[PDB]
């Protein structure tokens, strides 16, 4: 029973390394200690950034969109390495990804955040929190909720081996609307839940009920997403490019 | 074996169940017993249409409104009851006054909708201490915006009731709901988290022992917290609209203080 669960843990972790270029391990190294990133702290510093790495605030947002679409391909490859996933009804796989990705993006985005800013482009840059907060409405509020969540989320001190399994748990959520066959999704999630429990007990013996606390964060994650999606539609204020993004 | 520290957790379990039973009149057990015909004396008058609604009133303005005004005052009671239960949670009354208020402000609706689920099945919901049963479709027939305020509540109830929890499982879970450390504006978060740590341990155990054959009930239950939170967010939305269309509808000042800047 409990050796199957380390396999699953190990399998997911290795797949997490293959699929994601910038790991929490690597992200944490850059936010702390020889090859620092370029800091974007104000209007002028963002200018030289493009030189290095319509208007300012729109050009940032679009940057998040290119990024996001890349992420979605990374998350999709990962998912397909989660056992059982690819033997599910295809409409469900697409449903699971369609509804899961925002939740995964802001989870892993936390890896790239401290209470002062977020690392960008493979950790070549850092965009400060108070700068993003200065951007003209409605963009100034776009990232603060994410920052508020990353503070809370990062306090759990999870590492990549923990996060890998968590992500799979998010993917395999059997409450997504319009799913045709929920049984095996729940069956896989149960198994992922067991693996996560054990992982967190063996990797963080001293953190009591870390499993519980981590799952509780799901509640804040989904608010984050609903809120952000609202913002997006409100934000409707190149043809073939629109289509991509 | 069960060990000394799990002994303490089982004790916490008992205390809480007992307080739950003392602070809440209609338990899930009474609810089920009414809804599933264990009954020649406990059967409810069913409301499902306008005349039956009229016939029910032995046991004024207009209907959709009169129903919501009823929900208002019953929720006010519930807040009292939950406040009573909260006091009994070891540690809660010792916290900073302001946090006490904060935790009830955000806990209360999530607990109401957890317990409303015990009084529901797919076809309707018990009302008035379980003497009446108001059908789901009758509620849906209510005029906009009111035919929309309870569906989301049913969708959750049928999902939630599928976990098959009992009052002794619910007592610990509602404690966990109240003592949550990521509520906005709390002064001191560590104390609250240490209490929840204990509550979560107790729950984890109670579920294992009470439901030994169900895999990961603990987790599955914690996941339902996201559903509650979305029910509460959507509810508050809908209040906003009611206030604007019905300029003559009174809201209770207690409930208004809870909704204020959620
Ligand atoms: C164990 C805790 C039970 C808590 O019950 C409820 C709590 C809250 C709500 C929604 C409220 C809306 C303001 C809220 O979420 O704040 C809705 C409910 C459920 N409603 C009722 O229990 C209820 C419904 C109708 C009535 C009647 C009784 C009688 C006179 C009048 C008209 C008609 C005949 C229905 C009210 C009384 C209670």
């Amino acid at each position: 029973e409990s050796a199957d669960l380390r396999a699953l843990a190990k399998h997911l972790y290795d797949s997490y390394i293959k699929s994601f270029p910038l790991t929490k391990a690597k992200a944490r190294a850059i936010l702390t200690g020889d090859k620092s990133p370029f800091v974007i702290y104000d209007m002028n510093s963002l200018m030289m950034g493009e030189d290095k790495i319509k208007e300012v605030a729109i050009r940032i947002f679009q940057g998040c969109q290119f990024r996001s679409v890349e992420a979605v391909q990374e998350i999709t490859e990962y998912a397909k390495s989660i056992p059982g996933f690819v033997n599910l009804d295809l409409n469900d796989q697409v449903t699971l990804l369609k509804y899961g990705v925002h939740e995964i993006i802001y989870t892993m985005l936390a890896s790239l955040m401290n209470k002062d800013g977020v690392l960008i482009s493979e950790g070549q840059g850092f965009m400060t929190r108070e700068f993003l907060k200065s951007l003209r409405k409605p963009f100034g509020d776009f990232m603060e909720p994410k920052f508020e969540f990353a503070v809370k989320f990062n306090a759990l001190e999870l590492d990549d081996s923990d996060l890998a399994i968590f992500i799979a748990v998010i993917i395999l959520s059997g409450d997504r609307p319009g799913l045709l066959n929920v049984k095996p999704i729940e069956d896989i999630q149960d198994n992922l839940l067991q693996a996560l429990e054990l992982q967190l007990k063996l990797n963080h013996p001293e953190s009591s009920q870390l499993f519980a606390k981590l799952l509780q964060k799901m509640t804040d994650l989904r608010q984050i997403v609903t809120e952000h999606v609202q913002l997006l539609q409100v934000i409707k204020k190149h043809p073939l490019l629109q289509e991509i993004y």
